């Protein structure tokens, strides 16, 4: 088998991606945040506190003929920026682009953090990382991509994010129309339950590239690319008028700025990062101080490869006994 769904952005910014999931029978369709930095599929409910709802769209399980109680468990999550959700678990029906799940653990949303309720067009999250980062208790889940992988064509699935644009999400294929080149694979570490890989060392603009290990994570969730602070410096350096802000919360550059793309390498290949794709426009309405989209992990304690870096490539998650990631062009 295999689904193809399409990812479309949140937002002017392309602070998150949504892509239509159905859920349960008669089909319930919800709008879902596809996350291959956490690992549980989780809906705004009938149950959700109703002052923690502001618009989105809510799974009813009563108003499903296959949805039944997963009596006991529980879930609590809490994600990179701070925010959060928790609930019970519904075993249900779910399909993404046409391809099928039985018995998917969906997990129901009794309460949601502030950030959550404020975005009105996320109906939920869905993870695809590793199944053991799965939140619920006492007895954990799979995730949708695990629980689909036996009956793929190929255990894999894709993720080709559009800049201000929509893209796709695919399972159980490998499109090659969708990217030019060849794609180049890279080994990944499973220890933390991340897509974690290392890449191979970066550029800045037209400068040199500097080869130097960077590990870090491939997280879909992540809206921007964050990286250890000397390389950070050095991409800002670069910028006339930028500068790291305490009170904004990171690098803020001059509105009126050009700025330059970054590289990344992938073994012996490159990807490269559009300068516009770093841009994350003014920090509040009519301010001439823009934010950046490159970012310091320091104090994170992890390196991120969020949507600013997956964008610019093509990229295979490739979930095969020894998983790797392909990069890829496009």
């Amino acid at each position: 088998s295999t689904g193809s769904a399409t990812t479309t952005p949140i937002d002017s910014l392309d602070d998150a991606y949504i892509t239509p999931v159905q859920i349960g029978t008669p089909a319930q369709t919800l709008n879902l945040d596809f996350d291959t930095g956490s690992s549980d599929l989780w809906v705004f409910s009938s149950e959700t506190t109703a002052s923690e709802v502001d618009g989105q769209t809510i799974y009813t399980p009563s108003k499903s003929t296959t949805a039944k109680l997963l009596s006991g468990a529980t879930w609590s999550i809490s994600y990179g920026d701070g925010s959060s959700s928790s609930g019970d678990v519904y075993t249900d029906t779910v399909s993404v682009g046409g391809l099928t799940v039985t018995g998917q653990a969906v997990e129901s949303a009794k309460k949601v953090s502030s950030s959550f309720t404020e975005d009105s067009t996320i109906d939920g999250l869905l993870g695809l990382a590793f199944s053991t980062l799965n939140t619920v208790s006492p007895t954990q889940q799979k995730t949708f991509f695990d629980n689909a992988k036996a009956s793929l064509d190929s255990p894999v699935f894709t993720a080709d994010l559009g800049y201000h644009a929509p893209g796709t999400y695919n399972f159980g294929f490998i499109d090659t129309t969708a990217y030019t080149g060849s794609i180049t694979y890279t080994a990944v570490s499973t220890k933390q339950g991340f897509w974690e890989w290392t890449s191979t060392g970066y550029a800045v603009g037209s400068g040199t590239f500097k080869s130097t290990s960077i590990d870090g994570i491939a997280d879909t969730g992540t809206t921007l690319l964050y990286l250890p602070a000397t390389v950070v410096s050095a991409y800002w350096a670069q910028v006339s008028g930028a500068k790291s802000s305490s009170s904004v919360g990171g690098y803020v550059f001059p509105c009126s700025a050009t700025l330059p793309s970054f590289t990344f390498g992938v073994g012996s290949a490159r990807i490269v990062i559009p300068g516009d794709y770093i841009d994350f426009g003014p920090i509040s309405t009519g301010s001439s101080s823009c934010f950046g989209g490159i970012q310091s992990s320091a104090g994170i304690g992890i390196n991120i490869f969020g949507d600013v870096a997956l964008k610019a490539a093509f990229v295979v998650f490739n979930g095969a006994t020894t998983p790797t990631l392909g990069f890829a062009s496009k």
